[PDB]
């Protein structure tokens, strides 16, 4: 690439990419026990041939009660590990994507229904189970009090993360994401209207950053150097009270110091009562604002629908990365076109190359 | 469907359609033994989600001798039948479309290389074959003479499109289109530049249509009347001495005689000589003066790439169905946005109705 | 141009076009005592230099009775002249456009209010006038019955048409566009639906013909032999008993014998109680009717809104020229980039190249 | 408006705005004797009925030989303030923008040719004149060297900014933007590589800044409280030595301090060994620099051409407002496309609201 900034070609750490456009994590609640089948070959397949340099992978539940819903990707057993190095190999051999996965644990947020099935949280009759929180706090009123962690269950889940970072590696992945944002595990630890824990865990910004550290540095200690461990965060919380941009800063810094290759910056899900001021680009000032205070690459998102309006965040310095995701739903090809438009050559594989 | 006709469901035989939209027959060149593979799943179950009311498989050997390249898809052994069952009950549990596969024998354009691979066709000894062909008349000068079609010869391709045509209806495909076009063996029959033949098979015009008339009553007879057998066509050879637009209507309405479901009108690949007059819609005309001659759906197809396009061909009555392929391979959603602009409620699976 | 028919200059008659792209008419309902005021200077101004070959100013009353509305332009006078060769002279200095005119009479349909001022006609003590119409039948229930004309009505009128043909030629005009279409005083005569004369000007269809044939006749013999004279047509009706495809065919065939330069075809107009299929090209299908019929360029109009959907009614011969309004006036450089879109080279002045 | 910020109604001084969109200046070379002819009616005409809360008239000559070309506006004689008056009056009539003039002085770049008629200074004996700049500077080489300018001419040349604010006020214009970007007589006094004087009016940053202050001064004590008078501005001069973003946050300080209505933010222009970094957005970054260290509204501009982008820039707090120029030559409708991709109602005069 040399016309714009989005195509050309960028290293995230060890990690050389094609370009700086990035495919956000999207769920697809189509797996069986944890196991991706057909749909994530066909859906997945066609974001690695897209032109995108990095494919993110949707949120994988590190043990069966870390999923959002029955539904969910896992990555917790061998026949989980190789249904993805499939697909993994299937990117390799055909288009320019690196691939990464987002590790998550849904926490309070878990044993919910597929969003086109509205309904309450499946009981645990139901199919369901109990969720787990940092405290008793409930997300969803409808459904059963989480069961608040203990100290041997903290020990639990961060191993989880551990052993799903090693199937993630093993299988092909080049990068992970840990999933601190969206009202999930880690986001619930971090934010005070989740996290009331009296112990060295709850509290302070620093007791409230302590879990997910630990998270991120046993997950940097148990692969191999080259490997890129990235968090995204949900820099505010949108509700009164919550997390703010200064303690984003923070652990975001935080998170550099211990290892982290790249911030993704998304914010609110902790809360129902959240009030987001939803619009184009209604995200990037929060990445700008994490970008000028970490040395590691900040990949903006949330509504970014243009070729020229996601350059004009890499030429002013808001970001340095751009993620896509309902823009990739509506047209998978959509890095074809923008490269078009910005006057850069537009990737194509072999096979589809009479139409370029 | 009520805003537009393009989006209005149609009824194609006994088969009923979502829409009158047609995405056209793509060959992929990523077979291996005539083997569908990850490639296909990937890219035939998007076009299946696309919202195109009928998706129709490329070009398909009836036997190994006929495939255009050794990667191209085959159906003439279970292995080759179960792989392509497998992407159609894909498409019936996640896609509106229903399925169709051309049925193919390449003729005299056989044996040769991927279009991303440039070079002579393949010989013998290389693990390619000598091509047949109604005369032994080259398409490719470097390549073997082909070998000129014995009255057993006839009687052996056409019950191998009967046998492909058993292994298509078994494996889920509720349409079948014969490959009577772009210079492959039926178009070298019907065709005075290829067609030499000094018996009842070549020399006017009923003796040029009688074999692809016999494979298509072979074809109809052996399958189940429920079943959708159409014809695709050169309409012209854009050469001089070639097929006429008079002779491709007299074939076309032969072929509603024998029973065919519909005639999807192209023109051209008979000859290397050949000058077409490329442009948006150049096939249309033809497209128009086969549908005022029979009274079965006409396809057309060519350079057709924007929604008002697409509808004013059907307003105007030039056609009743609209087929795409180079839109569908820059934008697999192609009718998504076309649904939008014509002011229909676009197709999505639920997985992807967050976009929508 | 090269790339495309669209863009490829192309022979009205005597007069050279750049292409085949024409501003149909559209009234702008701001004159002056029928004279053309700075708003049309801005708006006939702007479609000049937008790049089509052809403009067409709105339709333009031969005299006060004949005007649709009291702010509808004129033709009957020096200062009106003066006003209409002024913005002639802007276009011949700045765009590529040759400029015609579109000469009417109101007939039944006069003396009515701007289109965004719903309401009844203007009654004669309103500053309205009683209408005149070749039979005493009205259009709107509300308003005074037309008179019907007498003969030497119908010698006043002609010979109004011929005195603005020459004001027009005077001031600049290549071309005229005789009104007879959209329920217009001579589609009033042309049509049983509202022609119910008993004379040599009503019954058959060469009594209904006769009248604006001699208007075409009258008009063409006192012009220039380079003038081109031009009909739009109202091809049906769209309501029973009116107008038929044949009817407008044998119209448009007296209408070349008498020296027409081109036909225009539209549709309905002259009833209320009409019901029109509106659509994508809804009205490309009438005009290959006429195309087929006649020896001078079609004009075919109607949603037309697209450089694809534009070059495949030329490519497919549904017509000859192609007309927009509506598109013009959202986009009034639609010619530059309906050019990109096709490959050709977009039309611009100096003042605007920087954009190019 | 109400869905967007873009076009949600926006106060600029005491000046009500529909919206937050401008259109730049945009010098036309169509004058004759720096009045504005029928080319400027319908090009600012258009562009008050495009949509755009503001119309910012090209580059204004306050004196014969301030002008950039012979053929650029002036505002010094009444027959000039006159034809600005009745494009005023039209915009007034028929537009929801408000008008303003850019009043400027070319300074050592005046006395140049059309820019699609290149070649070198018009001489003064071919027409031309010879330039006035703080230093006897060049910027052609090929020409005359600029005069230095006495006390008496400061003096001058701010009574003709003074004389012009007067007549724009009087004209009906209730803004002025004040040029002192692009390398014009302003731009110069504030650059230390075009200013060389050794008076007060050049070494230190506030001598550089003491003359362009004493204009917007002198022009804001001659106005009426509710004109608002702003100041274009070259950020940087993409050259070395020259501007910097630290003096240009102090000028526009200053500016501010002198009761400035608005900053519009450009760079560039001063010299021609300039290297700018072209690009989407590639000036929206000196904005926000700008917009962070002033309480008045912030313009941004520069290869801004998708709503998308234009709203991203306003949500994440680049800038205040949004100004495009080439593609409102382009497109000079783009307003209403822009307004109905991001959900508001797009303005349209009643004369064109078939089309909406
Ligand atoms: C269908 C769908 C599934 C999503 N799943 C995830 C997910 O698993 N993990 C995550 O971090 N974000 C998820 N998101 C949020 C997106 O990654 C992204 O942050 C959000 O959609 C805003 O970006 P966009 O405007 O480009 O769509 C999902 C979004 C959609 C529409
Ligand atoms: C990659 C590719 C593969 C194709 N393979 C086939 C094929 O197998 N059988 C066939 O009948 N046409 C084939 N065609 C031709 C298309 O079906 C279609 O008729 C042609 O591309 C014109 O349509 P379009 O302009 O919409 O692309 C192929 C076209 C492309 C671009
Ligand atoms: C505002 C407006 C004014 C029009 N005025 C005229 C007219 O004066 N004479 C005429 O023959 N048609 C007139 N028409 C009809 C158009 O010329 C054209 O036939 C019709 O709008 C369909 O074409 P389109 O879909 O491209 O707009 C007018 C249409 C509009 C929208
Ligand atoms: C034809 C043309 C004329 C221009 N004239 C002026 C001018 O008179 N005064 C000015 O400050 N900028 C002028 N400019 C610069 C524009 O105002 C604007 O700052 C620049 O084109 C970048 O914005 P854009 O990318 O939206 O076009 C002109 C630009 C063009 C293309
Ligand atoms: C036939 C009467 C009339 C024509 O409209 C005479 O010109 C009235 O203006
Ligand atoms: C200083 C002289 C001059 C510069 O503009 C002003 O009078 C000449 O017009
Ligand atoms: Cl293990
Ligand atoms: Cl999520
Ligand atoms: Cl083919
Ligand atoms: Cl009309
Ligand atoms: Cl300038
Ligand atoms: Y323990
Ligand atoms: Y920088
Ligand atoms: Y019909
Ligand atoms: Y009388
Ligand atoms: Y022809
Ligand atoms: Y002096
Ligand atoms: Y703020």
């Amino acid at each position: 690439g040399s016309m714009s900034l989005l195509f050309s070609p960028y290293q995230l750490g060890s990690l050389s990419l094609a370009n700086r456009l990035v495919i956000a994590p999207m769920c697809q609640y189509s797996a069986v026990d944890g196991i991706a089948q057909d749909w994530h070959l066909m859906h997945l397949g066609r974001l690695a041939i897209s032109g995108a340099g990095l494919v993110i992978v949707e949120a994988t539940g590190v043990n069966p009660e870390g999923r959002i819903t029955p539904f969910c990707l896992g990555l917790y057993n061998d026949e989980q590990e190789a249904a993805l190095g499939r697909i993994v190999a299937f990117a390799r051999e055909f288009g320019q994507a690196k691939m990464a996965i987002q590790l998550a644990h849904a926490g309070r947020k878990a044993s919910t229904r597929r969003p086109w099935d509205p309904g309450s949280p499946y009981s645990p009759e139901e199919g369901g189970w109990q969720t787990w929180a940092p405290s008793a706090i409930k997300f969803y009123e409808e459904s059963l009090t989480p069961h608040p962690m203990s100290i041997e269950d903290l020990e639990t889940v961060k191993q989880d993360f551990v052993n799903s970072a090693i199937r993630a590696e093993r299988a092909g992945f080049k990068a992970i994401e840990l999933h601190g944002a969206h009202g999930y595990l880690i986001h619930q630890f971090l934010s005070p209207l989740s996290n009331q824990r009296q112990d060295q865990y709850g509290g302070s910004l620093e007791n409230r950053m302590r879990y997910p550290l630990e998270i991120l540095s046993a997950v940097k200690h148990a692969l191999s150097a080259e490997m890129v461990v990235g968090m995204r965060i949900s820099a505010v919380d949108w509700a009164p009270g919550g997390l703010t941009i200064e303690e984003s800063i923070t652990f975001s810094q935080e998170c550099e110091k211990r290892g982290a290759g790249f911030i993704h910056v998304s914010t609110g899900g902790l809360v129902a009562h959240q009030q987001i001021p939803v619009g184009p680009g209604y995200q990037v000032e929060h990445a700008q604002a994490i970008k000028q205070n970490v040395n590691i690459p900040t990949m903006a998102v949330g509504l970014i629908t243009h070729s020229a309006q996601a350059e004009t965040i890499l030429k002013s310095e808001q970001a340095d990365m751009i993620a896509i995701a309902r823009a990739a739903l509506k047209n998978p090809h959509w890095p074809w076109t923008a490269a078009l438009e910005l006057g850069d050559k537009p990737f194509a594989p072999p096979q589809y190359q009479r139409a370029r």
